[PDB]
């Protein structure tokens, strides 16, 4: 019993974290095989960040301008190149701790674990979701740039996020490991803002199924709804639309609890229109949307890595 | 910016998890140096769990009755002894992945990370707190016994909890790493129940200071309170009494934000009376009590927004 916001074990990723320094700027790097990946803004001064020409800034650097530290060992940089908003530093030593890995680009609603790092040293691990407005609600201070997000599939680490910046609302923006930003963001000190966010509907439904599995059933009702009527309701409350794909993905949870997906949608409709009435679900007075259907199945079945 | 329920990176603990088998029972063990620590109930059958005589069950075992598996390698047991409710299995190989460690017994209100394991394999990491009734609200399934709780302040792992059982309310009970239970619990299937739980007041106060540091003040008021009047009101909401020790511990956060501890106590009194009126504090509609004063200082910025 119990239901917690659970992150993947971070060990395979901790063995890849390094410290990257270019002049006065120090941030985190991800060392896989003989390459260290880090945000390309490591080459910028505070003035350069206002309007950087990254190719022009990079051409002026040599391999020895980049200091890479792995624990108490200095790595030798033998090459450097840029891919989108990510700098790739070729080093003379392959990481002996390189796990089996993939680089994957995730979609809004998908969750992942973040290993927050400072000076190439991991400080914490938390779970979060890619919001529909492509930001993440992380917990990051100065020096956290280069911290990565990931999932684990059996013994394979799928790297999906690298931290680049904090927006004025305190939320975070970053890229996939190929340097492509999530969202309409750019890597420079200029006016940028997160768009209006929405709630991840399929994830709220998965979390309601998790509450039922844990004995919380007060919100269940005798009613059902059509998919179209539910989306008309959900659109009124800034909820993301529920597609037939989402209904298919919730099938296993629906069979396990005996509550049809549109039956659980009628519970969610009533919760939006009337509130919780002083009650909580899994210790929360808000409808939680940072657990996917897969996370619920994994936590309620004990899958190991 | 941001404030998340953050666990310590689990890598140092993942390298210590092993699978312990005694007959038909399989659970998790913690391998440090040449000793594997696990719950003593691994020697029990389901027919022994009501009134087990552990000394009598243990004397009938030899070293070769204990099967210890570390990854795909079978460890050789060369000794066994019981210390309180933990079994200590001496093995012929010291763990090469043994981190710098300590065994610490924690007090109610203290937080720690849990690395949930099944069959000696880590499945997830979450943060939690020792409740005032000595239980923990974990997320554990059958086979999770022997999973450990820990803190990693600096480079040293302080092991503080080993999981033993789930109570009828779905909450969990366990021991320190010397096998002494937290709370009035015994490792028997006899009728046992968690006492009425309370909210960890010093932790809610620390979390209100974290909200101020991150830029939020809507909940403050022009009032102060005596420590005695605050406790008379707090106890009516099932809040733990706030001692002078707690007021002293909140001193650094009080100096950083400019809000005296008894002024923050007045704001908490008003919050308990009024609720949140549709507002949230750090993304929550409930008052959070699983962040200690020390956790807030570790996670938050040193500069108040
Ligand atoms: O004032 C600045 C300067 N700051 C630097 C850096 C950046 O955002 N870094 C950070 C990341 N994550 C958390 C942080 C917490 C506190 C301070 C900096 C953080 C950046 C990176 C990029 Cl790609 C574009 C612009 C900026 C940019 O403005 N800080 C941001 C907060 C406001
Ligand atoms: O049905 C039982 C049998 N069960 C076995 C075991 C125990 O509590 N194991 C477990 C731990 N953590 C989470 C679990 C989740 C589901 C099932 C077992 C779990 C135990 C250990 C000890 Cl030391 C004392 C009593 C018991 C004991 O009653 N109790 C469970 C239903 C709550
Ligand atoms: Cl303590």
């Amino acid at each position: 019993s119990g239901f917690r916001k659970m992150a993947f074990p971070s060990g395979k990723v901790e063995g890849c974290m390094v410290q990257v320094t270019c002049g006065t700027t120090t941030l985190n790097g991800l060392w896989l095989d003989d390459v260290v990946y880090c945000p390309r803004h490591v080459i910028c001064t505070s003035e350069d960040m206002l309007n950087p020409n990254y190719e022009d800034l990079l051409i002026r650097k040599s391999n020895h301008n980049f200091l890479v530290q792995a624990g108490n060992v200095q790595l030798r940089v033998i090459g450097h190149s840029m891919q989108n908003c990510v700098l790739k530093l070729k080093v003379d030593t392959a990481n002996p701790k390189t796990p089996k890995y993939k680089f994957v680009r995730i979609q809004p609603g998908q969750t992942f674990s973040v290993l927050a790092c400072y000076n190439g040293s991991p400080s914490g691990v938390y779970q979060c979701a890619m919001r529909p407005n492509f930001t993440i609600k992380g917990s990051f201070l100065n020096g956290s740039c280069g911290s990565v997000g990931f999932n684990i599939d059996y013994d394979c680490v799928s790297f999906c996020y690298m931290h680049h910046m904090e927006l004025p609302t305190g939320v975070h923006a970053g890229t996939d490991l190929e340097g492509n930003f999530y969202g309409p963001f750019v890597d420079r000190q200029t006016a940028q803002a997160a768009g209006t966010d929405t709630t991840i509907t399929v994830n709220v439904l998965a979390w309601l199924y998790a509450a039922v599995i844990n004995g919380d059933r007060w919100f269940l009702n005798r009613f059902t709804t059509t998919l179209n009527d539910f989306n008309l309701v959900a659109m009124k409350y800034n909820y993301e639309p529920l597609t037939q794909d989402h209904v298919d993905i919730l099938g296993p949870l629906s069979a396990q609890t005996g509550i049809a997906v549109l039956d659980m949608c009628a519970s969610l409709k009533e919760l939006l229109q009337n509130g919780m009435n002083g009650r909580t679900i899994l210790g929360s007075a808000l409808l939680e949307d940072e657990f996917t259907p897969f996370d619920v199945v994994r936590q309620c079945s004990g899958v190991t890595f």
